[PDB]
């Protein structure tokens, strides 16, 4: 039939996702309770289901493509790896959004040493075999204990030593008397293909989608940057500006596209280089 | 040390069980960010917790007290029991709210003929070991697909012949082009003690607890009559109206109170009986 | 077929009907984005419309049964009427909700003796047939200037002398310049009959409903009253309380159903006649 | 001219302030910017003002009633006797909303051994007045710390040792690091009628109005009980629930209006004292 | 006296009519209940009314200026053209919003195969005259049925065969057994004048006015483009890009102004063609 | 220590400040109850309080830097000095955010001649202190009227003759009886350094954090425009156009740096100069 596209329903990816493929061109309906739905124009169908099911679904080839964040989708490969199988799977790319952490927390009153410390004890969590993964690669071992919400709770609860969980803002963690300690995995939502072989045209069609990928993570994360021909020095310029396609010299400045982003400290630094009146302007759509 | 008992952090039963506990004299304070609170003066700790760990901190003794729907629990239960373990627990108490029903769905432009039909079809759901159980009691075999979310696109997504799914309104199915056909489970959201022996005191308190919860539903549920001595027939009367503690007869009506409700049906025979001005008063509060 | 009754999908009538034939007994669901629903055991209709077109649906027979509010029925019933028609229905009855009142205003800064005063004005108003039917009876004669909705700018813009509009708190005329001056319509919400004969089941049902709304509606409006057997002057007492099922006698109270409500001044009344600790008691169902 | 009672305008008296008027029977409408309302028919004004501000409206005279809490009311008094005037008030009533607690707070990692310890510490606190009377009162001197807000960042910004605040859940405190440890002040809103001589007509509306308030009360605190006629022990019943107004008996139970609430412990007494199936019905409106 | 233009007082036209103007720099007030809005400092005043009175209005010269919608001013130039009269207006341009399409709609389970194959049937619909100017056209006779809201119930309710109304995602249609299947009407909303002749001051504003507004949606429209002199086919560059104001060539690309949008197939062309490191950026005002 | 910035926690200026800081590069949550916040970075404390206590904080030199409104900054300093204290501090730039404007303003149906009139009237209004230096530099006297809200119906409650307070749409004046007059004061949020000498590092800090306040500032006033070398004019054109970094002129146009906004009557008149396409891009950040 037609491709087959897996996001999320509703939650942290989906008006991420949403708004991807519109940006792509993808027109497409999600005001409705339907589930399955057919998009106005490509051939494309999307699914709207639990993120929990999107690696699955996509590991055994029940979709083409599918949206999901780097901790789900790791979490089940090393569940059924547990289990004896071998999911497969293509990691077309990852993505621009999904940020999240994994870390390990202890009691505030306590006060720590590393990971070692944690060898023998008990930690809860709801990602049992990322947390596995990353401290035998330490040597460390542990008693797990199980739980798939507030697991903040373990300690304060004589559940656990201490906890391993998503952290963001950190508030969960002072409300419950933990704090961050080490952050063992950062995740982005990244886009994946089934396994096996794919026809001409649908294949053509993911090679087409990709590009334009390609096109709107650039254009938000790249600008247009102004700055003047600081003649001499003008060299130690570039090296903060990776450019990647050519700074364009004017005498009368400089006007190129960077793909990473102007921190303060970068500017600070031009500055300070002597580079005068910089500017940086928002690009909207770009394809190089 | 002191009672503890686990509930849902944030869903379908939460504000009910808040409800209850504050009915029944528990002060305590939910608007926090923390998970395991104290009770202002009973000597009670809540920990708010995901559902889906309530039956087994329970059935781990890690609790002493759990409300959790009757769904999730004997989903849990069936799972360990696969595994070969023993969970045990007590139930206290079916409770009176959290109903939802558990059932066969299939798309709409088939027609149906009875479960046995589904024998060698696929059914999608979140509930494996509650939708095997069923079909196994009746005889007929099927191959399980496994989704937590969106179950309903299994049909028109071709993982399926049919699901098995939580319904009420009926809304998601008919957008999605299925229709109930059988419900197999009902449920009720009840109250469950750890397994093992209880202390004097937490085990008074815990018998005390049950009592104001039976007076809280029972106020709810029961109501206060008050028709008219139809003297021939007063018999009849009585029987649509289980009492359970005796009508009050008054030369000039009958003063009563009703466990269950009045529903039209029930008024409707009263009347063509006989019986005039029917009232019935709320009642807010009870100790019989 | 089966039983059809239209009702305002969206609006000032739609939470209040929805809620009277629920409390009537009526299973059905109307979150849903279906407009014809049926009703889950009674064999019922339910086409949720624009309350606009009510009148019309049941004066051309094409549903048997219509909650609407009295002006716009009225006004739809006079607009046929003068474009030559003879639209037919029965009203079954006036309901407990929907009230409004549609009146006459001026502007603040100009005093008002009476309605002659209009003869020969211009007036603005969303419900031409209605304003004219009442200056009609009184001899005025008038300009229309027919608007849909912002009736209120009419005077502050040149438009009109005055206005005929829906008032409640009395903002918009206020925040517009204008003020109240005569009240010239109340309406309230009421259950129409289509024009015809009525089948036998159908009409059972229809003469069913009517019972079990009346009940709804007494048991809302009526109370329970005790007082205390203020011997002497008990007539005066019953007077006050127009029961219309005979008061109680108890030596030692009243105990009565008063259909009306004890507004404070009837009370204040009781009290000086010498009545002491008047009680009164909600009816949350009755059936008389 | 006619009466005048100020009201806050908006937080957390307003609601239920426009509340008892209405249920006092005070049709007037308060979805308007404007702020200073006349009664749709009783000759009353509603001025819609800043709480802080009303104490003083009724110690100028500048209107005739305020509804206003307590702690407010208090603090300005006191501010104004230490300013060297004689601002002078009638209390009406203490009303049966708005209620909180003023407390002192120190910092959780430190112990308590009451207030003596305060003895030349600086406490912070946006009632200055009120928590100087207390302390004086206690022979205790301090050095005050004055913030209109967030009073709870003294300490853990080394502004203060401890502060003095509204306190309710406890949230706050537990999230700036401090624990209550002695409540100073409890308050409620009440009813105050200004100083000096008034009329006949309006102060037989002040006079018509107490009383309904009252009922609203009552009503609202009162219940009808009804047990059963556990005749030896009847005395000790009647002990447990200061009815007020006499129960009465009945061959077959006792019917009575409780102007208190029945709290668990009561009943849990009557039930244990041998009193069976009891009731307790709630009361709409009273006058006795 | 001063310029007069009518909008929409809410629904969907107003937030973007207020936003028109403001950025055309017309400082007023809409946080406001009045109708009849004097802008802050040029002469003009804003008449908030009904959509459906707007085409009237103008047609009636009783203001000057309205923004108003396609379908409903059609509708109605159509209504009165009925009626015998000879409504009059200038269309001073088409705006860019408010779009939204009239279409025919049938039950899902019936195929079609053109629009004469409704000839005879009924359909209904709240636009009676712009479906009758569209089928006679045809050549194609029909029954109409009108209602002003809900038509989608029209089909499913034994009302009409089939419907036209306003079309989007296609979510009613498709909840009520309906589906698309020709677009018999696009509209946008339009900004039109009274007729009649306009005094010097007052035009010498609209005309104005008018400039503004075309700068503003060039604004939104066009954009910045910036590509690389591909040298040789430089030519087929300039064709995709009706840029309508010249290139600009530079040795080292070229910068120029889009009037329309660089949908992604038209990027995918440049692409193909040579083009490299294609840019688009924002343009937030402009004057040509 | 390290540095103390006070804000205020939730109000008019609070999204603003809290905004900017994170536009310097400060990481910080503010999604906590807690208000002493450490910046996750920097070495940055930031305290969030009610804006009525901020001047003070930064008075008493208890912060280092504060964001106020200048109205409440400028009262709180007169209040002081009219206890006789000299509060003392430095501003360190006023911000782009926070106008507001305080106006005398008087019954609407009573003519205005200037502020003279006042002398011998009651004004009331919650800034004493900045209407009475005002009035005072005017000669004027007047007596002081005290309201801290609502501060509208001191006219027609017959507490003053007029009031002063902040006013915007103008919305509550006129539902009040009110209309603006005079505006005698306009302020916007500033940035504030306590008194004092300052450590090295700290305010090294300081320094830094203001020029990356002055880049965020220009970025959002500033603009990037470009326009066509109209060569002889050439020279009228920068004049209206206060580039303050020279034009840079291309013969083929002109493109430069505006730190103002091109206002219609700017870019109208450039127009009729003879400049064509005149362009206006946005700038999202700028170092110069
Ligand atoms: N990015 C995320 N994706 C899924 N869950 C999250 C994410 N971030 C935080 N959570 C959950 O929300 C709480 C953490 O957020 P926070 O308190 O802001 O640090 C923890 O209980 C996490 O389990
Ligand atoms: N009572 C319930 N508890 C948990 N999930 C439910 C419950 N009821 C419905 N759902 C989910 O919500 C949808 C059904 O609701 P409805 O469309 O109203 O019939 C299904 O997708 C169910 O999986
Ligand atoms: N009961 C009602 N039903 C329909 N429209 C109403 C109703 N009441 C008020 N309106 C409209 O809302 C405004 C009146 O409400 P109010 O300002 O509260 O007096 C007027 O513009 C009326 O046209
Ligand atoms: N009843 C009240 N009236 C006015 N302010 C209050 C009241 N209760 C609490 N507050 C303020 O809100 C916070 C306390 O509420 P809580 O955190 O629930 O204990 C404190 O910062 C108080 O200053
Ligand atoms: N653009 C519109 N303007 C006015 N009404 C609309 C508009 N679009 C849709 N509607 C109404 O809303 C429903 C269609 O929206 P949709 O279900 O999203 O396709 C129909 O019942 C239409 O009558
Ligand atoms: N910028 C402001 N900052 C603080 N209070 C304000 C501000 N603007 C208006 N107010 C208050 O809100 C009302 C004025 O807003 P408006 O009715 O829109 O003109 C008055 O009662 C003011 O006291």
């Amino acid at each position: 039939t037609r491709l087959r596209i897996a996001m999320q329903k509703s939650g942290r990816l989906s008006d991420d996702s949403r708004e991807l493929l519109a940006r792509c061109g993808i027109k497409i309906n999600l005001h409705t309770q339907r589930l399955i739905a057919m998009a106005e124009n490509m051939p494309i169908d999307i699914l709207r289901v639990r993120d929990d099911d999107i690696p699955g679904l996509v590991m055994d080839g029940v979709v083409d493509l599918g949206i999901i964040g780097e901790n789900v989708l790791e979490e089940e490969l090393l569940n059924r790896r547990a289990q004896g199988e071998d999911p497969r799977y293509f990691t077309l790319r990852r993505l621009d959004f999904g940020g999240c952490r994994l870390s390990l927390a202890t009691p505030v009153d306590e006060a720590w040493d590393g990971p070692l410390s944690l060898n023998g004890k008990r930690i809860a969590t709801s990602y049992p075999h990322l947390l596995k993964r990353y401290l035998d690669q330490k040597g460390i071992s542990f008693k797990s204990c199980l739980l798939n919400g507030s697991v903040e709770v373990a300690p304060r609860a004589g559940l656990a030593d201490a906890i391993c969980d998503l952290v963001s803002t950190g508030a969960t963690l002072e409300a419950n008397g933990l704090r961050e300690v080490e952050v063992i995995y950062r995740s982005k939502a990244c886009l994946i293909q089934r396994d096996g072989e794919m026809e001409e045209s649908k294949q053509q069609l993911i090679d087409k989608l990709l590009t334009r990928i390609q096109g709107v993570i650039q254009a938000r994360e790249s600008k247009y940057i102004m700055m003047h021909a600081p003649t001499e020095r003008l060299d130690e310029v570039i090296a903060l500006l990776p450019g990647a396609e050519r700074p364009t010299i004017l005498p009368l400045a400089m006007h190129m596209v960077s793909s990473e982003t102007l921190f303060w400290e970068t500017m600070e630094k031009l500055k300070a280089l002597g580079a005068s009146s910089i500017l940086v302007l928002p690009i909207e759509k770009m394809m190089e």
